[PDB]
């Protein structure tokens, strides 16, 4: 291993609501280290959501973020 | 349950050396959701790091941290 001495994001809940676009700075994915995959929605106040991707507005967000 | 829509810091790495004691702003243990349960020592730099208890040093800042 190289040197992951840091602590994990993992998500295990799922916000049944979505989130203020107008709030969400970036999200990024979490697994591996975590009972399960899914998203997190981090907004400009370092608060980290939860979020799954079979919802209808989580992947919502997630590709108005990855635009091409 | 109550409403744990957040990421877990769970930390599975254990640093070999010690943390500058003038740069750790505050630490926590984390467990439950996690393999296995260790220490997690914050700096201002919201750098969080992983620490084992079974260390000379690391119970040493959790307990120049947790005085009487």
């Amino acid at each position: 291993s190289p040197y992951s001495s840091d602590t994990t994001p993992c998500c295990f809940a799922y916000i049944a609501r979505p989130l203020p676009r107008a709030h969400i700075k970036e999200y990024f994915y979490t697994s591996g280290k975590c009972s399960n995959p899914a998203v997190v929605f981090v907004t400009r106040k370092n608060r980290q959501v939860c979020a799954n991707p079979e919802k209808k507005w989580v992947r919502e967000y997630i590709n108005s973020l990855e635009m091409s």
